[PDB]
């Protein structure tokens, strides 16, 4: 499908008449929603062509003027092509991408009195590797694995490549690591090697390293290899299996046991960071409970990893965020403050600064605070460095302010960059480039989107959380998807801006928290003391915080359901779509948890006509005696043994929300053993796999879905068996996929191949190194002093 | 000759006392002379160290604040060292070119607020061929056939050759060009070659191309391969040998052939340009003589190329400058004006306009004609492309503004660049980089050395007029050499500006005009009309024309100066060592014109004061009837056979400048016979081999250059024989070197070789490009867009 497919001239009226349909200048610029409605009414004058419906369909954008559409088409996932069509005579023409953003830019803010800058990748990128298949993208690492070892399969030469030299240029406080002298040769290492395997095979396996370690060092080995003697030989023979015929599998294992991974710095300067004091600040979601619960499992593996080779250097994290005098009650004015379940992990706070700084005390919002991010990131730099011994190993941004942070400080130090944007706002504001003086006043989408971009092509890794994160669907354009290309009109145009086949691109879900969220079959770990409060609030009634409704007769199934109550989350809809059908009325009872019950006046904040909407809509049907709504926001312990406790009796849990970025919760009830049913759009999509997993459910479809529930409530006499099928397999899903533990392992593995990748391709990326910057400087310096004015 | 020799610690107390000479901070930043001035006192104290001398006189510059001093070192002619010593204790320490700017950058402008941008050429020039012997310098096209015909082997070995399709691409005026089908394929051509040739035995020599043509095309072939069966055999051979062996003499014969070049755009802005009239008129001078003496050679050459191939279309020159419509008196304000002498030349004038243009009417500086040039630089491409047929073969840019709009110009339209900027001024005002903050609001050199930067980058070759104008000497750092690297404290800092030893640098030497200047013994062309008028401008005397020689010796040998009357000029200097030296006095009478004088203003104030020091050292030392005055201007056609008349009756031509860049004076002189005696300082160096082609006089010592003169004189029965022999080797080294003959055969023929160079080596140079782009774009831009204001 594509430019040749509007060879759809077999029925020409057909495609004159939707041209002129779309022609009509209402909007200019048309959007799917509108570009699909035109289709129908042409559908009916003249034909139908399912050829026709697949083009239109498959459009991202249209941009109408004179007899001349600009289309763009998305054919497959992260494909475009461009191609413009005239109104009489209507042949299609192959557009390049800088012709259509020329159009759409003189369409949109008019003709041009100078030329545009254009900003293009493709030069720098030429030459460097490419995944191929995009059901491909998102593991970068195992392709950067296959090419790396291929790649140093011709050490038939000097090899090998520079693995042999890599080796030798870590160390750990000023301790020399494994090897005692470069010689690089690979003749040489290959017979030292032999020699301490030959030794290594006369001595005991428990032989710890103290004891091998002046005998291994004639050998020309500093320490390293392992802790006792087998973990000596099994680093040593690794190495000698990579030299000999190096392998994927082989080469990954090898690098992902190195001991150079010591020291993290995060980054996270908005927001009011904290620990626990959290839950609703400014600019504070649970953006600080990723970094808290990952800290926790990264910090572990770190020093496992240590461990075993040998080495006894405890390592530490620090989260940097900002100094904030004026929180006056929260940490925020808390300068070094040591994190809950770490040893070694610590919240850095620093200070924003005046040129004089000059400490700056007020808080600062996410849209306004680039002009302090350069400032802010010498003085990190500065403290950072003087808390650790020396440079971090690894840096680790986040949001856009993060990863721009990260940047500097990482060409700074010259060391490897993981970016986490955990969401990108530039496709979520739709036209937010081309319409960005509009915004510049609250938004600040020049700085951002500009820092964005910088940021996304510094990073040696990239990791989310989804693959829609990155490349979307067949349907949506990914977040990062939508950097490829994109106008700013009156300061640049972007074409290359990112390719979404790199390697440097990892999914790296998230999970847990293991401590407060899993399985009800857990011998030893469920809180058996909360479960008479937990029939309390469920099965018996009034009042006192927020209730009520009162089931009784509940030898009954249970419908379970958590959230915060508001319009994306579709509590309402869930109780309604219940409401109907009265099949599943009668097959099952309703919990739900989360809420007001009764706004007062004074205070709350935003929806309420939520609460309004579900007192209503619980008076109409009859909904008391089935359905228990209870309003308190509950507590992470009291949660986890709630979900527990529906399972047992073979509960589900159900979440319609409209769209899902991750879906941290349903993991929460997939960790806890119960059987899920969530939202169709979003991160649920990849995280359950219906009739395994979990069940997708379309939110708008409920009607329908209920009859889904009763269904599976029916199932061999009232559901013993599928459901138990369903609770296994969601486990099971949650334990392969969704956990910190194997982010934490995946992540302290990543940081070290693609350290290598780094090491060997960053002599060949100071070209786009050098752009990168000239772009800081002349482009992002001004629009971030722009800011102040 | 370098670092280490300041191992001179063997004798330290002079070194200390060399350093705290320097250290006494009459000026932070110490140049050349005031280095070697340090040297002679300290010199009676305390030693002298040869060592020493050798290291101080290589430095060309040296930077003090605080106890240390850094010092920026120049062994030998383009490599540079840099270093620091400390005054108390004192070792050297080797430092990098950013480390030695970066403190010349917070010692005069004091410590920085942000990071400088360092814009760094190294990465992209990076595996780019370049020449390795700084005695290669400015022979760039030699190498580049060299690499050229070396890689045209190997991939001639392997299937293809990019010769074949750089064969396809140029058909002028639309008719196609050497070959009739597209192909691509090596042996085809072969085979089509090996026929064409063996039907080409049976035809005789002269057999027309119009002839051969439809059984040439029945081969594959389309015209271009020569006039006649001769030529067509001859080239097509050449073709052959080169798909069998790339050799590069072969290489350059056929590419110096290929029918491509029908069309030249030469840009001049700035300046009043006209023919003729613009003698002393703001920002015009003789720089508009070089294009106006050139372009009669260049026409006629690009014309007989094409006959010899068989192509009968005419070509085109444009010179194109600005359109002025204040008359001043002038024809600046003519859009086409036809140079004269030529067949198809053509001044095509162009208005500058405002953004909503808007003609601007009136004359503009050259230092402030910079944010003009973007819009000319379009209403330029639109004009030009109109009176050409098309798209101009080869775009010649002048000077600083002429090299910028090419710059544009060339890759918009993707013709291949030659620059010449006549002089670059960085190195004539000293630290006008550094202190460029200065300077801004007279010189505006913020923009030029921007736009030299981006322009010595963009061209894809660079013609000078000598070697120093790139490399300069032992001593002198060259023009093109200061921009290698340097501070523009507040905008930038360059590292690696240019590669001297780049391929693109070719030294061509223009010269002559040859219908005026030629060998006084000629069997025809004199002008003896003039010569009664000749004999009595030195003869006659006193109040009946300007005054006031009165020589009366009629035999005696003549001594000849002609030229301005200023400081640099030194005519002072001449008549001064005249006086001072009696022997000369006695063998020759020194006639001189110059000056208006004649009266001391009226007319021609200021600097004409040189007249007081020139009537003052004339009356004293009794000047008169030993020397000869006029204060004429001298119309060219009558000086031409001035310089005739001077040979037989045999004498001789000074010229006693203090600095020289070219002297086209000189070249006219030896074109017309005379033994010179040339200053050695500057081009004259080059242009004179001496004791052959004439003879270097060192301006400063006036004793040893009268006696040299002298000595001159006294040789056998007063040069028969010796004079002769001076006035052939300069007349034989003017035929061989300075024609602008040989310089159009050359220019024609870099055109070609740098054409298929670019063609060539275009897609590896892309990122190149772009970071050349976007330096224009955000920092370029803005420099001009605050004139302007």
């Amino acid at each position: 499908i594509d430019t040749l497919a509007t060879c759809t001239q077999q029925n020409r009226d057909a495609v004159y008449t939707l041209l002129r349909r779309y022609f009509t200048a209402n909007r200019t610029l048309l959007l799917q929603s509108d570009l699909r409605e035109g289709l129908l009414q042409t559908e009916q004058d003249c034909g139908q062509s399912d050829m026709l419906r697949a083009f239109v369909f498959r459009l991202q954008e249209g941009i109408f003027s004179s007899p001349w559409a600009y289309l763009a088409l998305r054919p497959e996932i992260a494909k475009w092509e461009f191609m413009r069509i005239h109104q009489e005579h209507l042949i299609p023409e192959k557009l390049t991408i800088s012709e259509f953003l020329k159009f759409k830019e003189t369409v949109v803010k008019g003709e041009a009195t100078e030329s545009v800058l254009e900003v293009d990748f493709g030069p720098f990128n030429r030459g460097f590797p490419r995944l191929k298949e995009s059901r491909s993208i998102g593991q970068g690492v195992i392709f950067l694995n296959r090419k790396l070892s291929s790649e140093m399969f011709s050490r038939i030469e000097a090899g090998h490549t520079s693995l042999l030299h890599f080796l030798g240029v870590h160390a750990i406080e000023g301790q020399q690591l494994m090897f005692s002298n470069n010689s690089h040769d690979i003749h040489a290492v290959r017979n030292q090697l032999r020699q301490a395997l030959e030794m290594l095979e006369t001595l005991d396996g428990t032989t710890p390293w103290i004891e091998l370690a002046p005998k291994m060092n004639q050998l020309g080995f500093a320490p390293g290899w392992g802790h006792n003697a087998n973990r000596v030989a099994e680093t040593m023979n690794m190495l000698m299996d990579i030299l000999e015929a190096p392998s994927p599998s082989a080469l990954e294992e090898f690098l992902a046991c190195i001991p150079m991974i010591s020291r993290l710095l995060i980054l996270s300067p908005h927001g009011y960071f904290g620990q626990d004091n959290v839950l609703g600040l400014p600019d504070t979601g649970g953006q600080v409970v990723y970094i808290l619960d990952q800290v926790r499992a990264l910090e572990k593996e770190m020093h496992d990893r240590l461990q075993l080779q040998g080495v006894q250097v405890e390592p530490k994290i620090l989260i940097v965020t900002r100094l904030i005098p004026d929180a006056g009650d929260t940490t925020c004015n808390q300068r070094l403050e040591k994190v809950s379940g770490c040893t070694n992990t610590w919240i850095l706070r620093v200070p924003f600064r005046k040129h004089n700084g000059e400490i700056i005390p007020h808080w600062i919002s996410r849209f306004e605070i680039w002009p302090h991010l350069e400032i802010f990131a010498g003085d990190v730099e500065r403290e950072a460095l003087a808390e650790l011994g020396g440079h971090p190993d690894l840096i680790i941004g986040n949001y856009s302010d993060g990863n721009l942070v990260a940047t500097l400080l990482s060409r700074r130090l010259g060391v490897t960059q993981c970016n986490i944007a955990h969401a990108l706002e530039k496709t979520k504001y739709l036209h937010s480039d081309i319409y960005w003086q509009e915004n510049e006043d609250k938004y600040h989408f020049s700085c951002q989107y500009t820092a964005d971009l910088l940021a996304m092509n510094s990073a040696d890794f990239i990791v989310t959380s989804t693959y829609q994160e990155i490349a979307g669907t067949r349907e949506a354009e990914g977040q990062y998807e939508s950097y490829q290309a994109f106008s700013m009109p009156d300061l640049y145009r972007v074409i290359h801006g990112i390719d979404l086949f790199d390697p440097k691109f990892n999914i790296v879900s998230p999970g847990a928290n293991a401590d407060i969220y899993f399985p009800y079959s857990d011998p030893n770990r469920r809180l058996h003391s909360l479960i008479p409060e937990i029939e309390s609030l469920i099965f018996d009634d009034a009042t006192n915080l927020p209730a009520r409704g009162y089931l009784q007769d509940p030898d009954k199934p249970l419908i379970f359901t958590m959230a915060r109550l508001d319009r994306i989350k579709n509590i309402t809809g869930l109780v309604e779509l219940y409401a109907a059908s009265p099949r599943l009325r009668s097959l099952a009872n309703l919990v739900i948890v989360g809420g007001k019950i009764d706004p007062q006046h004074s205070s709350d904040h935003e929806e309420q006509e939520q609460i309004h909407r579900m007192h209503q809509l619980m008076d109409e049907h009859e909904l008391d005696q089935q359905v228990r709504w209870l309003g308190m926001r509950l507590d992470k312990n009291l949660a986890g043994e709630l979900y527990r406790y529906i399972a047992d009796k073979r509960g589900i849990f159900v979440q319609p929300a409209l769209f899902e970025a991750f879906g941290l919760t349903i993991i929460e009830a997939m960790a806890s053993g119960l059987p899920t049913f969530a939202t169709r759009y979003g991160g649920p999509l990849e995280i359950i796999q219906n009739n395994r997993s979990g069940f997708h459910i379309d939110p708008n479809q409920g009607a329908a879905t209920a009859d889904l529930i009763a269904d599976f409530f029916e199932k061999n006499l009232e559901n013993p068996q599928e459901w138990e099928r369903i609770s296994q397999g969601a486990l099971d899903r949650v334990a392969s996929r969704y956990t910190w533990k194997l982010y934490a392992e995946r992540m302290m593995t990543l940081s070290r191949i693609y350290g290598f990748w780094k090491f060997v391709s960053g002599l060949e990326r100071e070209e786009t190194d050098r752009y990168l910057n000239m772009f800081y400087h002349l482009q992002f310096r001004p629009l971030a002093n722009r800011l102040a004015h």
